[PDB]
């Protein structure tokens, strides 16, 4: 069948997606033929408490960004005057299906996942900004909208596990006798959540760079979950990804990018400090998120200078500050070639090519893969 | 100063209960003139989530019990529009003024404790049926109101904390799949985590409850008291070995007194002690792992509640005793029970009843016993 509000029509069968409280369908509008995706709850969903359903209404109110797929209007449904949730229709799927893709089966491109990388914290700190926590954060609906430049934009969407957090100054108030409550109500109310999010984002950065997923159970996720737990839960510290390759085998557990890593090293070596505190389940020593964000706008503020290592036949991408120096740079250059600094010598555009050790970085000339600053080492 | 609304008026002076979010004052409907509890919120409590105001609200619209304090209706102050509550009134308060009667000042009478436990069991389990967690149950909540009977009734209220929990056995994979859920949210998504812990809080609350009607004394007492103290009534809580039913700190920096038992001060007959402190013992405990379930403590209370009572006198000691027992129960069980009060061997044990040597048959009912008082009750001497 088909249902609709005074502005809105869609059909049944127009499934944009399938969840346990709801369906998202694409839908028109009546008059200009405008798409839009629509969110409709089903009966199991009536059945949770009144207040639980009112969440994502009360989330999506709040929230307006690139990077958060557009809520436009809250409408009642036709016959069942049930509210639905007219919403932003992304026609090219998200970046699950991007993952899908068969040339990004050992990860996006690094453009790309630059760009996911870009969007996912600007959608995360609108969340936080606004007190909201998704919780449940995955590829499957981080949706992907081709904007006005021909470049993807990301954004964030099904917030159906999603709520606002208070600071407890409110709930505290609220018991004023102390001599009965729980030990737990005691410590939450006298004496003095977020990070869960940080760390499905930190699983599918890993995915978006490997195509693969950081945890996994020998038979696959879906199939053995007991094991599944005990990996992400015994998961050692500066450990990314833990995997079985053994049928009950031991978990081999990993620091570092995988081998087949779609990004280059200097992205790596960027990106892996950022997964490795953020995946860690101990609440106590998993970044906050003024830290998360300065370190991936860290990441996201540099500009890249193409090296061609000659002597070991290498590209490299050096990810730099337009305001650091060439010392800077050398330096960095030697991290991924294993040339000292003395010792490099560099060439560009078919003449040698020297930098005074305090020029800066945006006064270098324009680098390419294709026509990228050649190092050699000199003995 | 007052504020209305269109059925019902209060003065602002008529203060019933004061909070963080709200207070409650007295007023009357403007026809019948008939008594009401209104609660009123403050602009602060509208500074939280809206979902989180609407628990209240949602809450006290599911609720009908004769231990939930009632809600009439909901309206909106007529200056404001904001919505209050209309509540059933209770003239006489709460247990805890209960036991601000100095006659209480070491614990409730066996029949209004007996009573007092049966109406929050009864409304405990109202709760539990409709998913709800109160969250702060204490004497201050429990409001008393006159029976037709001229009997107390005992009833829940103030539910500003509650709210309704989710039963995560309804669904199937709420959260579609699991390979990026961060471990907290992974165990929610597969194995009931929330029910059972938000279910204990309600627990424990009920179990110091008890303990001050049944000895007039919270059971875990900084020297300083609880509100001078915190660091100490933290520890005494979260410090407390298992089976301990209360900690007190008798001296300044002192160390804690634990006990498993009730003290000897206690206005409850032992008989009742006996069944009530394993109780006490198993709802005031911090471990998940260790401490009761909802349904064991259903089944152990109503254990207690569904006992009858016989009242035995030893003229031994010259001292009266009641021996809890159930219907069904044999004279075997009641000799036992005779004996654990008594210290009378079950074969020295001859009884008297209304002036006759009583021979109880090896397994009669104890519901084809006598019918017993503390007038007329079972005697019982060693033969020796
Ligand atoms: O939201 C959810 N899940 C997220 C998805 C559904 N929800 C929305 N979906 C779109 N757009 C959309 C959807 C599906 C497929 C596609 N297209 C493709 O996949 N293509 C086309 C080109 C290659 C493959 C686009 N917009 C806005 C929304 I809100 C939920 C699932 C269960 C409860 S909620
Ligand atoms: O709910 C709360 N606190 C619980 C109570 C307030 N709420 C209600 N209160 C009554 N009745 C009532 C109350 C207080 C006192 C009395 N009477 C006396 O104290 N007497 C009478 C004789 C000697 C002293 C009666 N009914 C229904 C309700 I809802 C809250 C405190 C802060 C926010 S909420």
């Amino acid at each position: 069948g088909s249902q609709s509000t005074s502005n809105h029509l869609w059909l049944l069968s127009d499934i944009l997606g399938q969840g346990a409280t709801a369906n998202v369908f694409r839908g028109r509008h009546k008059k200009t033929g405008d798409l839009f995706a629509i969110k409709v709850f089903n009966n199991i969903s009536f059945l949770r408490p009144v207040d639980v359903q009112m969440r994502e209404f009360e989330v999506l109110k709040k929230l307006n960004h690139k990077n958060i797929v557009k809520l436009f209007a809250i409408e009642e449904e036709t016959t069942t005057r049930h509210k639905v949730l007219i919403m932003e229709f992304c026609p090219c799927g998200s970046l699950y299906t991007v993952l899908e893709e068969p040339s990004n089966a050992y990860g996006l491109p690094e453009s790309e996942f630059l760009i996911v990388l870009r969007d996912v914290v600007g959608g995360m700190n609108h969340l936080r900004e606004n007190g909201i926590v998704h919780r449940n954060i995955k590829p499957g609906n981080i949706m992907r909208v081709i904007g006005e430049d021909g470049q993807s934009v990301y954004k964030l969407t099904d917030f159906g596990a999603a709520r606002e957090l208070e600071d407890d100054e409110q709930f505290v108030s609220l018991y004023g006798t102390e001599e009965y409550l729980h030990p737990d109500m005691y410590e939450r109310a006298v004496l003095r959540g977020a990070t869960v999010d940080l760390w499905s984002i930190g699983v599918t950065f890993y995915h978006a760079a490997t195509g693969s997923l950081p945890f996994r159970p020998f038979e696959g996720p879906r199939r053995n979950k007991e094991v599944m737990y005990k990996i992400i839960t015994g998961k050692p510290s500066g450990a990314i990804s833990g995997v079985q390759k053994a049928e009950n085998g031991p978990i081999d557990w990993s620091g570092d990018m995988p081998v087949s890593c779609s990004l280059s090293r200097g992205l790596q070596v960027l990106l892996t400090p950022v997964l490795a505190n953020i995946l860690e389940a101990d609440q106590e020593k998993c970044w906050g998120f003024d830290q998360f964000f300065a370190e991936t706008s860290d990441i996201l503020h540099r500009m890249v200078i193409h090296v061609f290592s000659l002597q070991q036949m290498t590209a490299h991408k050096i990810y730099i500050h337009s305001y650091n120096t060439a010392t800077i740079f050398h330096e960095l250059v030697y991290k991924q070639t294993k040339i000292i600094s003395s010792n490099q010598e560099l060439i560009y555009e078919g003449r040698r090519l020297v930098l005074e050790p305090g020029r800066l970085a945006q006064h270098f000339p324009k680098t390419t893969e294709e026509n990228p600053i050649f190092v050699v080492s000199r003995e």
